[PDB]
């Protein structure tokens, strides 16, 4: 019945009540000091306990107490590492998280709980999860398919972690022989996550890797507009929209929120100009599985 690789997946193996405690191996900063904000990408071990595929998340529960003196609700994150892991033996799973910091209605600086508590982990701390957690964002049985992958800024982790199981990994029922398109939308030249492992895999792959960036505080189209990721998609218009009235195209979105509408309003029009309604032919690839979101 799927078309995603949903059978035998694992999920809520550990809960909230039960999770499981790992430890921090590595925690490194991914973003330089120019940009907006900090991005790290951790390393955490769980002996293999935690048995997650490509498009999983797992929960973190935050160390402390809320306000009633109860522990802090969990926190979901998308795994950025493959099955195997970062160090191929299937025993780790790598996060990328951001470090919330905003300002309140009075003025004071306030840290998101879970992020700040996460950036600032040392190699030997311990941290308690929970899941795996979903089946939307898991990849297409088809090994043949066509991936479009669109991600803002963190929304790069599960498209990491299909991408090194694609192409940095051997596997014995699987070999990856498509078309693996990623666009990716961040502020900066010094946030452009992972860039060096996806350089990699472009040389290794020149066929089947396709691969754009929409730096957008850096770079602007034509008309000097910002340079958003449904800014760099319309440049690629006839050709994206040729590959979706395929049956073996996926399209998987992950990142902020705000980008799904921006994708939208790009999209309305294409399809206007073919004479369909985008928003029943959207329903329609969302049912036959090939529009895939996980926005926040
Ligand atoms: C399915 C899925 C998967 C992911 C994620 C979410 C979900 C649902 N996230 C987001 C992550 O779960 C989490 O929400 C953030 O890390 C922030 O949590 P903290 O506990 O640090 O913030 P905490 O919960 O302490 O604060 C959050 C609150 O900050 C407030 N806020 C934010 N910006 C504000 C502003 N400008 N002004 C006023 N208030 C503001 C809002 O009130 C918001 O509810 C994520 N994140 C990530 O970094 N990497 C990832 O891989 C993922 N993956
Ligand atoms: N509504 C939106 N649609 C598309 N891209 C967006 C949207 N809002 C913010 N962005 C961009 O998503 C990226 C998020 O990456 P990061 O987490 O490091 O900030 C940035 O390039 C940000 O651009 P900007 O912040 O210049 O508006």
């Amino acid at each position: 019945h799927s078309k995603k690789m949903e059978e035998g997946i694992t999920v809520n193996k550990f809960k909230p009540k039960t999770p499981y405690v790992g430890r921090c191996l590595l925690n490194t900063k991914i973003t330089g000091d120019d940009a907006p904000g900090e991005t790290w990408h951790m390393v955490f071990s769980h002996e293999g306990e935690i048995p997650y595929r490509e498009g999983q998340s797992v929960g973190v529960i935050p160390d402390g107490e809320d306000k009633n003196g109860k522990p802090h609700k969990l926190r979901l994150y998308s795994i950025a590492s493959s099955a195997l892991g970062d160090f191929g033996d299937a025993k780790s799973v790598s996060l990328c998280v951001k470090r919330l910091i905003y300002t309140n209605d009075a003025g004071e600086t306030i840290k998101g709980v879970c992020s700040n508590f996460l950036c600032d982990l040392k190699p030997g701390a311990e941290v308690k999860l929970t899941g795996p957690v979903g089946k939307e964002m898991l990849m297409p049985k088809d090994p043949n398919a066509t991936i479009i992958m669109l991600g803002t800024g963190t929304g790069i982790a599960p498209f990491r972690s299909f991408l090194w199981k694609m192409f940095f990994e051997k596997h014995d029922d699987y070999k990856f022989n498509g078309l693996a398109w990623l666009f990716l939308g961040v502020p900066t030249s010094s946030s452009l996550l992972y860039k060096e492992e996806f350089e990699k895999m472009k040389e290794k792959a020149p066929d089947n890797f396709r691969l754009d960036f929409a730096v957008s505080r850096e770079q602007t189209n034509e008309k000097g507009e910002k340079m958003y990721i449904q800014t760099r998609m319309a440049q690629y218009a006839v050709e994206l929209w040729e590959m979706l009235k395929k049956d073996n195209t996926y399209v998987y979105m992950c990142g902020l929120k705000g980008m799904e509408k921006g994708i939208d309003d790009i999209m309305v029009s294409l399809a206007a100009a073919e004479g369909i309604d985008w928003i029943e032919y959207k329903r329609q690839l969302k049912k036959a599985e090939q529009w895939n979101v996980e926005v926040y």
